């Protein structure tokens, strides 16, 4: 009898509607699951991750250490496949969060026979950090509390930044570009976008963007292939990130095409070893954050000594 207010959130798919306070919290894709549990909710099932921890495990350092904090139990999705539907399901959840996430039209479709789903504004795997807690957060009749999570986010970003006055100055306005180089195959590579959410966490940082990215940001994509034979464009890179091994500078260096960019053969680089937690977390959580600033910001600062 009693019809308690609804939520209404305004997505990519049109609106979901659900009544206050859902108790049971599903999450599907990255990091989700982190905005819940950083807002002290366990979901009864999120999805498994297996970059930068074994698919065993399923689960990065923070959110399982936040998990045993809270006295939960980690449930599982099996879905590096693809989407469990049946697993979803059977956690019987009041909500889906999916705030960054990559799901179809059809995929909407399916799992809001499930339960309600907060989906992503607008494209695929462009959600900002901020914004994945504003989506989750509002989905859970939570916003205020999301709100105030995101400031205590990044008061430790800038809590870490002030404890570092060296670094902090360093990178502060180095024009940056997050890309994806493969010393395996150097006649193409990415660059990721303003719209992802590891390129922008950067000028969370102090960092900015060259103009050249502009050239770049016109396409609907988190990330945009460029060839070997156009990367002379981003000269304007005082340094650059990608994921790699300890073998990656050294190759990209001696590369024909790639080893006379500025930032590359300056030396001005920083490799994130790849599959591991550090790499993980290029992809920012509330959880991850903390985690890992430290070590993120003695990486960027080392690479941007380089930048001439």
């Amino acid at each position: 009898e009693h019809a308690p207010d609804k939520i209404v959130l305004d997505h990519a798919f049109g609106q979901t509607i659900l009544d206050k306070k859902p108790e049971r919290v599903a999450t599907i894709a990255w990091g989700n699951h982190d905005v819940a549990l950083a807002l002290g909710i366990v979901p009864v099932g999120f999805s498994k991750a297996n970059y930068g921890v074994s698919a065993d495990k399923g689960v990065l350092p923070w959110t399982e250490e936040k998990i045993k904090e809270l006295n939960g139990k980690a449930n599982l999705f099996d879905d590096l496949d693809g989407l469990n539907f049946e697993a979803i399901s059977n956690s019987k959840p009041d909500v889906i969060l999916a705030g960054y996430s990559g799901i179809t039209k059809e995929d909407y479709d399916t799992l809001s026979k499930i339960a309600p789903v907060a989906a992503y504004k607008s494209k695929p795997w462009q959600t900002l950090w901020r914004d994945m807690i504003k989506i989750d957060s509002k989905a859970l009749g939570m916003e205020k509390e999301g709100d105030e999570l995101i400031k205590n986010t990044e008061a430790r970003i800038s809590k870490e930044l002030e404890k570092h006055p060296e670094i902090k100055g360093k990178i502060k306005g180095k024009k940056v570009l997050f890309t994806m180089i493969n010393a395996a195959d150097t006649s193409k590579f990415w660059i990721y976008t303003s719209k992802d959410p590891r390129a922008n966490y950067l000028t969370d940082l102090g960092l900015v963007f060259p103009e050249s990215l502009k050239e770049f940001e016109s396409e609907d994509s988190f990330a945009k292939e460029i060839s070997a034979e156009e990367a002379n464009k981003i000269n304007d890179a005082d340094v650059i990130i990608t994921y790699g091994d300890d073998k990656t500078l050294e190759a990209l260096q001696k590369d024909p095409l790639l080893g006379k960019i500025n930032a590359i053969k300056n030396g001005a680089v920083a490799v994130i070893p790849d599959n591991t937690p550090l790499a993980a977390s290029c992809t920012p959580t509330p959880l991850s954050i903390n985690y890992t600033i430290e070590e993120y910001l003695n990486l960027l600062g080392n690479a941007c000594k380089n930048a001439k």
